[PDB]
Formats: C-alpha cells, sequence, structure tokens
C-alpha cells in the first residue's frame, strides 16, 4: 500500500488524426529484482487510447521487438482487416497503420497482442493497452471523469518470477491444461499500490488482464460497487453488488463511494478454479489501497444510465454450435503437474499444443470455421460439456448480448453489451451481430481467453 498507483497517459489523436504506438522491450522492478518487460510507448503495458465515437483515427504501430507480434483491439466493432489477429503481422523493425473507424457505444476496451500460438508469453512479458471511447451519451451523465483522480484504469494482472527475477513464463502440458497463473499480483504494473481518491464518487475501470486467473473484486470493509459499465459499455442502469466475478479480458466501470476519510483496499476474493486458490489466493488479497483526499471532485452515480436496444426475436435465426473440447491426455496430464507442483492446494476451493479445439478441431489459420451473415443477429450455442476447466469465451468484431450463461439466464450486470461468456461444463448462448466485414485475409477469431488454451488450438476463424 505504498507505491502510487500507476496511471497510464491518455493518448488522444494528433493533429493530422494519428496516434503513434511503438511496442519495446525494457525493465520494469518488481519487489526490488529487475525484469526485462514489454510495453507499447514504454517498459510496461500502455497507454489508454481515447477514442470518440463516429470519428476516424490513423494508428501507426511500430514494432521495434525482434519477434513479431500483432496488435488486437479487444472489443472493437472493426473490419477483420485492422482487428489485428494472428494474419496481422508487424515484423521487427515494421511500421503497419490501421484506420479505425469507431462506431459503437462509449466503453471501456483494451488492446493486446494476437500472435499465432504466443499470445500468452507475448501478454505475460508486459504488452497490454486500454481503450477509451467516448460518445456524445456518456458525457451528459456527469460521471467521474478526471482521469487519473477520480476516473482511474486498474488492469489486475499475475505473473511469476524465477529467482533471478525475470517472468517466468512457460507454455508447457500444466499451463496449455489449466493456464499460466502467478504468485505475485500487479496493479497497473506495480504491487499494492495506493490510489488517492477525492472524497465523493469514484470510478473504476477494472481489467481483467490476467492469462488465465479468474478475479471476484470486492472492498475490505465490503462497501458496495455499483456496476455501471460492461465489456461494451454503460448498462441502462447502475447493479450495486457485494462482489464482481471478472473472467480474463473482461471489463467492468464500477463507481464506489469515497464517503469518509478511512483508507480502504479494493480486494479479489478467493475462486473455485483449478490452480488458482493456491495460496496467496486462498484468501482474500489486496489489489490497491484507496486513500481519501479532500480535493475536488463534482462526478455523480445517475439513476438511469443509458437504454439498450431490446433483445431479437429468437424465432428464425441461424444458429451456430461451438463445441470446446481438451484432449483427456492434457487434462490428466496436466492435473498430475499440478498435483505434483502444489499438492492438495491445487484443487482448493500426444501433442499438447494442439491438445485444445472447437467443433473437434484445434485452430488452423488457414481454414475459417464459416462465414457468418453481415447485420444480422445469430444465436451462438457455446459448449463445455465434457470437461470442468473454466472457458471465458470471447468473439471479435462484436459486443453481443448474453441471452443464456452457462446454464441460466445472466446476471443483470452481465445483461448489457458483452465479448465475453463464461463456458464452465455447461452451455451458454450468445446474441451475436457483426456491423463489419472480414475475408478469409483477414478473419475475425472466437476463442477461450484463457490464453494458453487460444495458444494451444482453442480458437476458430470465421469471415464476414
Ligand atoms: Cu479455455
Amino acid at each position: 500500500e505504498r507505491p502510487t498507483l500507476p496511471i497510464p497517459d491518455l493518448l488522444t489523436t494528433d493533429a493530422r488524426n494519428r496516434i503513434q504506438l511503438t511496442i519495446g522491450a525494457g525493465q520494469s522492478t518488481f519487489g526490488g529484482k529487475t525484469a526485462t518487460t514489454w510495453g507499447y510507448n514504454g517498459n510496461l503495458l500502455g497507454p489508454a487510447v481515447k477514442l470518440q465515437r463516429g470519428k476516424a483515427v490513423t494508428v501507426d504501430i511500430y514494432n521495434q521487438l525482434t519477434e513479431e507480434t500483432t496488435l488486437h483491439w479487444h472489443g472493437l466493432e472493426v473490419p477483420g482487416e485492422v482487428d489485428g489477429g494472428p494474419q496481422g503481422i508487424i515484423p521487427p523493425g515494421g511500421k503497419r497503420s490501421v484506420t479505425l473507424n469507431v462506431d459503437q457505444p462509449a466503453a471501456t476496451c483494451w488492446f493486446h497482442p494476437h500472435q499465432h500460438g504466443k499470445t500468452g508469453r507475448q501478454v505475460a512479458m508486459g504488452l497490454a493497452g486500454l481503450v477509451v471511447i467516448e460518445d456524445d451519451e456518456i458525457l451528459k451523465l456527469m460521471l467521474p471523469k478526471q482521469w487519473g483522480i477520480d476516473d482511474v484504469p486498474v488492469i489486475v494482472q499475475d505473473k511469476k518470477f524465477s529467482a533471478d527475477g525475470q517472468i517466468d513464463y512457460q507454455l508447457d502440458v500444466m499451463t496449455a491444461a489449466v493456464g499460466w497463473f502467478g504468485d505475485t499480483l500487479l496493479t497497473n504494473g506495480a504491487i499494492y499500490p495506493q490510489h488517492a481518491a477525492p472524497r465523493g464518487w469514484l470510478r473504476l475501470r477494472l481489467l481483467n488482464g490476467c492469462n488465465a486467473r479468474s478475479l471476484n473484486f470486492a472492498t475490505s470493509d465490503n462497501r458496495p460497487l455499483y456496476v455501471i459499465a460492461s465489456d461494451g459499455g454503460l448498462l441502462p442502469e447502475p447493479v450495486k453488488v457485494s462482489e464482481l466475478p471478472v473472467l480474463m479480458g473482461e471489463r467492468f466501470e464500477v463507481l464506489v463511494e469515497v464517503n469518509d476519510n478511512k483508507p480502504f483496499d479494493l480486494v479479489t476474493l478467493p475462486v473455485s478454479q483449478m490452480g488458482m486458490a493456491i495460496a496467496p489466493f486462498d484468501k482474500p488479497h489486496p489489489v490497491m489501497r484507496i486513500q481519501p483526499i479532500a480535493i475536488s471532485a463534482s462526478g455523480a452515480l445517475p439513476d438511469t444510465l443509458s437504454s439498450l436496444p431490446a433483445l431479437p426475436s429468437l424465432e428464425g435465426l441461424t444458429v451456430r454450435k461451438l463445441q470446446l473440447s481438451m484432449d483427456p491426455m492434457l487434462d490428466m496430464m496436466g492435473m498430475q503437474m499440478l498435483m505434483e507442483k502444489y499438492g492438495d492446494q491445487a484443487m482448493a476451493g500426444f501433442d499438447f499444443h494442439h491438445a485444445n479445439k472447437i467443433n473437434g478441431q484445434a485452430f488452423d489459420m488457414n481454414k475459417p470455421m464459416f462465414a457468418a451473415a453481415k447485420g444480422q443477429y445469430e444465436r451462438w450455442v457455446i459448449s463445455g460439456v465434457g470437461d470442468m476447466m473454466l472457458h471465458p469465451f470471447h468473439i471479435h468484431g462484436t459486443q453481443f448480448r448474453i441471452l443464456s450463461e452457462n446454464g441460466k439466464p445472466p446476471a443483470a450486470h452481465r445483461a448489457g453489451w458483452k465479448d465475453t461468456v463464461k463456458v464452465e461444463g455447461n452451455v451458454s448462448e450468445v446474441l451475436v451481430k457483426f456491423n463489419h466485414d472480414a475475408p478469409k485475409e483477414h478473419a475475425y477469431m472466437a476463442h477461450c481467453h484463457l490464453l494458453e488454451h487460444e495458444d494451444t488450438g482453442m480458437m476458430l476463424g470465421f469471415t464476414v
């Protein structure tokens, strides 16, 4: 509760409607020990790219690594050609430009690499940034809006380090099964930082940027969170909660009341997921310390945020079934290594590189599974019947509606605009529409956002 919370620079267009992102390596320090890290416009993580609905921007992307990478805009409704999936290679030393014509509601999205079979490693190395989409609707609401004062991004990620201090990442049979997770928790790159927040309302834009660890946010003194937005933007009205589960890649925006001068913690609560309840995550774990201060803020919590469209009628819509599966050998072999390495705490609460799949096929980049309709709602049925793993299933090129999440209607705060849906040993249904095109050369991806599962096959391509 000591270093101040790092705040990503809010990056806007220049006079020529361009934005420069440089992808480079550098050095970060975690707990006294230095580590090689990757970042956008810096050594670690990245900026918050600010975009206005209905305004085009060109982004110039400079790969200053010595290996290939891609830049995917997670949550953005844009054509496949700029979507930055594994076919959007930026060679080392190379420069690629993309045009983003933003046409979707205000939201906190994010961007990260999407290299073929290396997404987990590139994100673990430090690469992630934010996208703040604004529109006319949101600025009329009088929410907390002072960036890095009462409107603050909170990117929570776990990492594991070697004895030398270097990030200890590996795509092996255990991580291919259960995911890459660590024992150290970072908040905008820092360990248990403090943020100084004005009395009144504090707005937190939460991002679970872990490779595989699911989270569950609360406060130390159990004051509520007022959920105001999901992956794809504002909810119709606030949802007041005591805790907030957040899957890998999901974003929620919450308001928290800063009503006295007593400091408290934003925390994450222990979750039931293979590997994730191992100490120190067997108990509530602090994310950041919040320190009330008496400086000016005028943000507020409205009664009503937005009006969303109704769910479409289901009659006549195309149904697409996506069956997620793991090779049994991976499951057991991965489970053995987990039990070997950690023991009984691990469950508290044959090429493995193509062992994870959808409709019995490990991802093949030259063969898109189908062409989805443009401008027409479809019903996608995603089943995890057959294993007990957690699958936060993400679909590019869209913000959808969850019709059913793992056997029930979605929770109220998950019933708005989402690009991620929980699949865990059951079936989920989403109502999805694609407003933009994606040819086979720049196909959209649908995949599990437990990145090691993605990297080892749990992904498909599709065209629109
Ligand atoms: Cu998965």
